[PDB]
C-alpha cells in the first residue's frame, strides 16, 4: 500500500497523470483529496501514515519526510463582474487588504504565509466551490486554481483582479513531500521522472 | 529624482532593460545594488528613501509599499566537482542540512523564510562571489543566480546539486516592491509593462 494526497489545487488531469504512473510499480494505491490549508497538517499526524504529499503549500523542515518541485500551477484572484473592484487597476491591487476575501480555512486553525489570508474582511470556507459559490454571490473576492475558474471566466460570470500584479495569473510551486524512505528506492524516481514530465510539457 | 534598488539576485542584463525604459519618463533615475538578503530591510528605512525595489525576498505587507511579480529567475545549488554530494540524488537533497552552506548574511542579523539558510553548518558572506569563491574550495555549497554560475559550470570548475529537486534549476519570483504614491502614475504603469515584457521575453 501506498497513500497519496493531493490537494484541492492540483488539477484533476494531474491526478490523471501520478495514478497510472504509480500503479505500474505499486499494487495497492490509495488517493486523498484534501484543502490546501490542511495538506500538510494531515501528513504531519503518524497515524494517517502518508507516504506522498501533492501541495501547493510550504513549510521548510517536516520531520519524517522530504521536499522537492514536480512543478508550477495557475490561480486567479477573481470576484462578481459588477464587484467594486471589477476596474483591476492598481489601487485595486492594494485596496484588497480592505475588501472581503472567502479564503480557504483550516483543521489546523493555522495557516502557513503562502495561505493565510491577505484582508482583514476574510469568510474561511473547506473547498474551491463553497469560495466560488459565495464570491459569484459578489460576497467577497478568492484566489482559485486556473481549473476551477476557467470555466466561468469566459461564462462571463466571474471577472479576474489578478493581471496588473502577475501577468498570465498566479504561477505557485507544486511540492512533493515523501516519506525519507522513499528516497533510495528506483520505484519512486521512476514516478517522480514519469509523472514531472507529462505534468510539464501539459502544464 | 527616482530611487531604484536591485538585488544582487537580479540578473545585470534586466539592469539594462529598467533603466533604458525608466528614462523615457523619468530625468533622474539612481540605481542601487543591494544582497537579496538586505532589499527590503533598506527600504524599510525612511530615510533610505527607496522609490522601487527589485527583489527576489519575500514579506507580506511592509509599510508605505506595494508589491507585485515582474517575472522569475534561476538560481542552482553548486558546490566544488569533487564535492561530497557530487552524486546529486535524493539522499544528498536531503543531506545539504548536514553540509557546511555558504549563505548570504543580512544587515538585518535576520533572514526571511525564502533566504535564510537551510543547514546548521552556515558560513555567511555578502555578496555571490565571496560565496562562490569559497564554494569552490569545496569549504561549502551554496544557492546562488543563473548568471553568476552560467561560466564556470561550463567551466567545468563547479558542479549543480539542484537538479532532482528541482530540474531547469531553482524557479523564485522577482517582486516589485513600489511607493504606494506611485500606483496611479502612469509613468510607472509604463514601466511596468515595458520592463515586464523584455524580462519575459528574454527569461
Ligand atoms: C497563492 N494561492 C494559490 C496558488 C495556486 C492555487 C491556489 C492558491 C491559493 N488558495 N488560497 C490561498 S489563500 C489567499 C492568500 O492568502 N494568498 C494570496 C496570494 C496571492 C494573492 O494575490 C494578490 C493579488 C493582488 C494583490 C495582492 N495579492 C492573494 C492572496 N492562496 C492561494
Ligand atoms: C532561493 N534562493 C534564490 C533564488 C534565486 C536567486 C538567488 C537565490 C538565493 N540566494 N540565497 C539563498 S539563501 C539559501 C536558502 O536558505 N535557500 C535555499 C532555497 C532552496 C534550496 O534548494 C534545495 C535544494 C536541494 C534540497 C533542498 N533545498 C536551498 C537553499 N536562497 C536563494
Amino acid at each position: 500500500n501506498l497513500r497519496v494526497l493531493l490537494d484541492t489545487a492540483i488539477p484533476p488531469s494531474f491526478c490523471d497523470t501520478v495514478s497510472s504512473v504509480l500503479l505500474d510499480d505499486f499494487n495497492m494505491v490509495s488517493l486523498i483529496r484534501t484543502s490546501p490549508a490542511d495538506s500538510l497538517a494531515t501528513i504531519k499526524q503518524d497515524n494517517a501514515e502518508i507516504d506522498i504529499a501533492i501541495t501547493i503549500d510550504e513549510e521548510l523542515k517536516i520531520s519524517r519526510f522530504n521536499q522537492c518541485v514536480l512543478g508550477y500551477t495557475k490561480a486567479f484572484v477573481v470576484a462578481h463582474p459588477q464587484h467594486p473592484l471589477c476596474n483591476a487597476s492598481l489601487h485595486s491591487i492594494a485596496s484588497l487588504a480592505n475588501y472581503r476575501q472567502i479564503s480557504l480555512g483550516s483543521r489546523s486553525g493555522q495557516h502557513s504565509n503562502l495561505l493565510r489570508p491577505v484582508s482583514d474582511k476574510v469568510l474561511f470556507v473547506e473547498n474551491f466551490d463553497d469560495m466560488l459559490r459565495l464570491v459569484e454571490a459578489g460576497v467577497g473576492w478568492g484566489i482559485a486554481p486556473h481549473y476551477f475558474v476557467e470555466e466561468r471566466l469566459r461564462n462571463g460570470t466571474l471577472a479576474v483582479l489578478s493581471e496588473l500584479y502577475e501577468p498570465g495569473g498566479i504561477d505557485t510551486k507544486v511540492y512533493c513531500y515523501y516519506n525519507t524512505a522513499l528516497e533510495s528506492e528506483r520505484s519512486f524516481l521512476r514516478f517522480l521522472e514519469s509523472a514531472r514530465q507529462r505534468l510539464r510539457e501539459l502544464g
